[PDB]
């Protein structure tokens, strides 16, 4: 392909410590025709707060995806009590054509922001 | 005064105004692991939605508040990223309290927040 | 209500209103310098109710200063930014009500504005 | 680990894309209150800005990152609320570090986070 290897990427940040959130469980699902959620993939954010090798352009077909982020375990391990059980992000993909995605989440015990930076890989 | 324990405040980051008539729907977790409806409603003119529950009815358990942020953005002729915004939390496990969910929406982003008010005694 | 300018601050770590946060509001003078406009600290509710009036709140640029540094330090948390500042032009397109909101964490903060309208 | 001492990244919450061509001016406070110009540039196609300063030049002191967010929106035909966005922090006091100021933008809102990390050794 071109420059990048993976179409779906997730980046998580820590607002309390101002550092990448490492070892955050991430699990993706895909709403199958019946409306059911098929286990698409699952990884753990590396030392850079990023998660690579989730899927390939061929496996990442069109449809509605669900990205779950176990933010609860993250905070517990630290000694903090968080409000949310987990951060979930639901979006439709490759509907426009076939592009690259980036999900970014910012963590805080009682709040979190998620942002998508969708980019056309061919322009 | 906080009559109800659950109140949802929504805003719009691209217009500097409260997000009105946004679809909010709370689900609660069942003993077998299901999600039975708990409340429903749409945000008023001030972005706020209250009277969803009552202390009596809003008891311990895992809750899931869902906002139809998508059909909100589309009414403005904008094609958003998210299908919806969803906040899941374990309510009143530490005893009876009052919770405020605050959302700040944008076509490709959103932040949510919890303000756990402690009851007067 | 009668309050044109209002500021609401929230703590994202504790998950409660940000109390005792010093706020100083400045107005830009025709001279081109910032003249002290208003001042106060967040109440229990996290908001600052009653900064100015619909009379004294004339049109022009306004600088809002939030002292998050002192806020986080009292709690023994060394924060990042020296403070959080918000600058905007007010009323150059109508006499409306401004609400500056702020959600705080040690290494990150967020601000948003709600410009309402004097209805009836 | 971050290679560049101080890097700035800007995003557009509306288009869900990098905020390109945003002007960034950095200043350092002088021993007498003054605000001398330190470095400037504009965000590339990636939304991030590279080449602000080396470690030798990035001494201990207060610094302010000014982003002309107003111009970005006007060029798009939108009228923003803020005049600009400033992030004012103290750098290299607890030791020499590598920073990254990130800002998410919207016509009426902006959030900004910092990512400090100990330089490669
Ligand atoms: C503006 C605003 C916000 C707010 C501000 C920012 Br910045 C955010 O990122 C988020 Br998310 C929510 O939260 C509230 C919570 C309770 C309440 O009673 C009123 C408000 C309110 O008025
Ligand atoms: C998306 C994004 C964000 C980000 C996401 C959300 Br949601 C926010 O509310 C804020 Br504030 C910042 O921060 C970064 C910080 C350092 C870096 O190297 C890259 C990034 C990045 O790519």
């Amino acid at each position: 392909a071109g420059e990048s290897k993976c179409p779906l990427m997730v980046k998580v940040l820590d607002a309390v410590r101002g550092s990448p959130a490492v070892d955050v469980a991430v699990k993706v699902f895909k709403k199958t025709a019946d409306g059911s959620w098929e286990p698409f993939a699952s990884g753990k954010t590396a030392e850079s707060g990023e998660l690579h090798g989730l899927t390939t352009d061929e496996k990442f077909t069109e449809g509605v995806y669900r990205v779950e982020l176990d933010t609860k375990s993250y905070w517990k391990a630290l000694g903090i009590s968080p409000f949310h059980e987990y951060a979930e992000v639901v979006f439709t993909a490759n509907d426009s054509g076939h592009r690259h995605y980036t999900i970014a989440a910012l963590l805080s015990p009682y709040s979190y922001s998620t942002t998508a930076v969708v980019s056309n890989p061919q322009n």
